[PDB]
């Protein structure tokens, strides 16, 4: 029981890191291997190779959860004041852009990112599994706060757009990672770097939600 | 990972363009643990075919990288020719500098809504977070010369340093969001109810990124 989730815990980050590679041409063998297990506990734990790709899915969303849930428990709370003010909605979204940078910037979830940008691009249950439990709720989250600091309706489509295209400078320094580094000259991200990073996505936030602005 | 001397025979020359196609789409999706054997049959050739044009398995994979670096390359080599006439002049003509931004933005997500690059950008993605030999020679051949070109043009915009780590960053971050409906495909199309891109969708996104650059270089150049 507990020795079974230890060894459950190996083999999801050794799927993780398979599979961000490899998507289902992973093997089992070679999953199994970089656990240190053998290939039956794949069966035994979850059912099969195709069960083991959806826990690796689940195991993300829950990741994630546990980040973005203080963000929004926090946004709860300020939207619950009677006199909220605009500079509070915008250290949510900062906080929150913030939050993601570190995240984008750290080496361990290097895998994570794999594993998503694969199934953005061929999406199987496992994307719309993650998607539904907390990328979604993060992407409405960030875009209800830009369009409750600029006076936007959060649901129009344009306002969506904008949302999205400002995330992609969020998650620029994880998917385009050998450009930037190669480009800068640096070998690694550091806390020096990642806080020039905030600065950098923060000026753009600022100026979008200055030129959206009702 | 080699290079390949090229084929002698235009059958030749069009039979390795279609493994090069089919591994693409394999290597795309599943990367080195593609097959050949499935690459051989997507692309309607035999396994023996990628022995003898190519050699292996890893000198197909770098053939697909080159594929890619001149395929980008020559998608943005007019827009090099224009931004090297606007460098070369004394006075270079701010509107022309956005205007040649605006137009490069254009065409890179007009190209990243089109249903035949995805492939490209599969195999560019995962050589982002797993870079081999690939990604330095499409680095080295187009995506440095691009990113450095759109980077001394938003310098000369905003008057800045194009080698400042700055300028770089402010770059990078901008690219981002004209990549970010690509990269982030599913997560768009599911928030905004779209099944599929299409001209009018297009344009709303031209439209939304248009915006933001304008944002921005009014941004940077203030103080200058
Ligand atoms: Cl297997
Ligand atoms: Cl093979």
């Amino acid at each position: 029981t507990i020795k079974g989730e230890q060894a459950k815990k190996q083999l999801i980050a050794a799927a993780l890191a398979q599979f961000g590679e490899y998507g289902m041409n992973a093997t089992t063998r070679e999953i199994a291997a970089q656990a240190g297990q053998n290939i039956a506990a794949i069966t035994y734990y979850f059912g099969s190779k195709e069960d083991l790709y959806l826990a690796c899915a689940q195991w993300i969303a829950d990741f994630i959860g546990e980040q973005f849930r203080p963000h929004a428990e926090e946004a709860e709370r300020l939207f619950a004041q009677p006199q909220p003010d605009r500079a509070a909605i915008r250290e949510l979204i900062l906080r929150a852009c913030r939050n993601m940078i570190k995240l984008l910037t750290q080496d361990d979830t290097v895998n994570l990112s794999k594993f998503i940008s694969r199934e953005q691009l061929s999406p199987t249950a496992a994307y719309h599994l993650v998607h539904e439990q907390v990328i979604s709720p993060l992407h409405s989250h960030l875009t209800r706060l830009i369009a409750a600091w600029t006076g936007c309706d959060a649901n129009d489509t344009r306002m969506i757009l904008h949302t999205h295209a400002l995330i992609g400078e969020i998650l620029a320094f994880r998917l385009g990672k050998e450009t930037i580094l190669l480009r800068t000259g640096w070998t690694a991200f550091d806390e020096e770097k990642t806080e020039l990073i905030n600065q950098t996505v923060t000026c753009h936030i600022d100026l979008i939600l200055q030129g959206l602005s009702q």
